[PDB]
């Protein structure tokens, strides 16, 4: 299974990375219970939370993880996703290739979409309001609830 983008691994396909990992570049053993998670969770750890897991490999899988397996863009699609409610991984990504991988343009431009569909407003309007409230969805969307 781990074939699969590691956005959709299990915990279960997590300890199998692992095995598979320490069997194809020969690591030191590496506890079952070391990543103790599923693939979107392993993708927000930082090198140094991997190598604080695993002294001995950590630094490896993260490069593995992140920078061969496309856990770079997975890990942007979940953090556009952990911003905005209610948005898919392919609305994400798609919102991504449009800034052309920037998080933090794509996530503006979802906000103001899920503003805009809240009320009546122009979508000008909604940017205006979003940066008023600095790009606080929930603070925006209680002015426009309330009217």
């Amino acid at each position: 299974h781990l074939r699969l983008q590691p956005i959709y691994w299990s915990r279960d396909d997590v300890a199998q990375w692992l095995k598979w990992a320490e069997n194809e570049f020969s690591l030191s053993p590496i506890d079952s219970n070391t990543f103790e998670m599923n693939g979107k969770a392993l993708l927000l750890l930082t090198k140094e939370d991997f190598r604080y897991r695993s002294p001995h490999s950590g630094d490896e899988l993260y490069e593995l993880l992140q920078h061969i397996l496309g856990g770079e863009l997975q890990r942007k699609i979940m953090e556009v996703e952990l911003s905005v409610h209610g948005v898919t991984h392919q609305e994400a990504q798609t919102a991504l290739g449009a800034t052309g991988g920037d998080v933090v343009s794509a996530i503006r431009n979802l906000k103001v979409d899920q503003l805009f569909h809240l009320s009546s407003r122009s979508r000008a309007d909604a940017w205006r309001i979003l940066e008023h409230y600095q790009w606080d969805l929930s603070a925006a969307s209680r002015y426009v609830l309330a009217r």
